[PDB]
């Protein structure tokens, strides 16, 4: 199949995360050809291609996605763009930081923090769950990587951070917000690389501003203080994007009465099934871009080196061929299911050792758990009237009112 049109991209725009979903229905297949970004571009969706958009024997990253995201989202030159050994080596480095222990500690962090704004929060009249989570977990974040963040800072910080994410796929204000913020935070972290090398700010082994601050390249070099900056961001920026998330999750438990009980009920599983369920069912990784290495043949198609290519994540999620009523909240869908790297790829797929899935899924679903956990056990509150709705077009996305929370009580 082949869209001839000459402003797919103004399209793309309109259309956000259905923008792809939208046309591999329409041309009843799992990919179509498109002008997109200046370049011939081929879309696909589906588990399938999945399994081999991830194969880096015929995918490079490199020269992928446009500048305008590095200069807003990844920063320029991160491990997003990168490929071979050099990309398994920086990915060693995040995946050090992310393991079971780490998000063991990040969700006590949180935990902690949740049941210590109960007592404030109950004295407030509402409560904007979306701004909430920013700032908290912002300030646990940097705690946690051995970041100083001075209590007047927080909210600059961690607004920052959030002007990065809701930047990517916009075009204007919105775009630029994250064009600015993103030069204020290599800034401010660069400057501690820098004194963490003189020895002028304590550091402490095994924490993120340590191991970035120290790691060693291939060629036994070390990073430029700037890009070890960039690389810290990688880590602290989207451990404060999982206030999308966690605004979900409390959303779905408001808009599916039900699962109240059932969680409160249940165990750890419980949860664990309901948050997978809020990183399917809900939208936030739009697609990813990648570069054809090899002329190659799959699906009946043939992919020319040097094409462009994207993997619509939001429709993989929702497909058919792989879940029931896939726009359909069923936290339920997860019990028994065996574990897998395709079907379900909200945060990327494949392996995170041999490839660019996310290395902080852990922490993302550690973190929830606990964040949900807290909204189910430690407090009551009422959802007062309001804007609940998210579109679907906009990217990010994320229900209007940002989640306002009225009445809570300690429980
Ligand atoms: C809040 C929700 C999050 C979402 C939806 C998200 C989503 C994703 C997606 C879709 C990718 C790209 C996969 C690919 O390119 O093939 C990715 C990469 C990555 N994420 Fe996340 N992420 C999240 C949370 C986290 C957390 C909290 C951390 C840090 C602890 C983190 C660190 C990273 C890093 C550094 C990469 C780049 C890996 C590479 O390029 O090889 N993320 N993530």
């Amino acid at each position: 199949p082949h869209d001839k049109s000459l402003d797919n991209s103004l399209t793309l725009l309109k259309e956000g995360y259905l923008f792809i979903k939208n046309r591999t229905e329409r041309y009843n297949s799992d990919l179509f050809q498109a002008r997109l970004l200046g370049k011939n571009f081929i879309c696909m969706t589906g588990a399938e291609a999945a399994k081999v958009f991830y194969d880096t024997d015929r995918f490079q990253r490199q020269n992928a996605l446009p500048k305008r995201v590095q200069k807003s989202l990844f920063g320029v030159n991160a491990i997003q763009g990168m490929d071979g050994s050099a990309h398994i080596h920086r990915k060693m480095l995040f995946l050090s930081l992310m393991t079971p222990p780490h998000q063991k500690r990040l969700a006590e962090l949180m935990t902690e923090e949740w049941k210590a704004a109960v007592t404030r929060w109950e004295k407030a009249d509402e409560v904007v769950l979306f701004e909430e989570a920013k700032e908290i977990l912002c300030r646990v974040a940097c705690y946690w990587a051995g970041v100083p963040l001075k209590e007047t800072e927080v909210k600059e910080r961690a607004d920052d951070f959030i002007d990065m994410v809701d930047a990517f796929g916009a075009v204007g204000p919105r775009h630029w917000k994250g064009r600015r913020a993103r030069p204020r935070a290599e800034e401010w972290i660069e400057v501690m690389i820098e004194d963490a090398r003189a020895g002028l700010l304590k550091t402490t082994s095994g924490t993120a501003l340590h191991e970035m601050a120290f790691h060693t390249q291939e060629d036994g070099s070390q990073l430029d203080s700037r890009m070890a900056a960039i690389e810290l961001i990688n880590v602290l920026r989207p451990i404060v994007a999982i206030s999308y998330f966690l605004v979900f999750s409390a959303l779905a438990l408001h808009e599916h009465p039900k699962y109240k009980e059932w969680l409160r009920s249940g165990n750890s599983r419980e949860r664990e099934m309901f948050v997978q369920e809020v990183r399917r069912y809900y939208p936030f990784g739009p697609f990813l871009g990648a570069l054809v290495k090899k002329d190659f043949v799959w699906n009946n198609c043939e992919f020319k080196k040097g094409t462009s290519v994207l993997l619509d994540l939001y429709g993989t999620n929702h497909d058919p061929r792989l879940w029931d009523h896939p726009d359909e909240f069923r936290p339920e869908r997860f019990a028994e299911r065996e574990e897998n790297l395709f079907d379900m790829i909200p945060q990327g797929g494949g392996h995170a050792e041999k490839g660019h899935r996310c290395p902080g899924e852990g922490i993302t679903i550690e973190v929830m758990k606990a964040s949900l956990d807290f909204l189910v056990h430690q407090i009551e509150y009422d959802v007062p009237e309001q804007s609940l709705h998210y579109s679907l077009a906009r990217m990010p996305s994320l229900p209007e009112s940002g989640f306002v929370m009225s009445g809570i009580r300690r429980k």
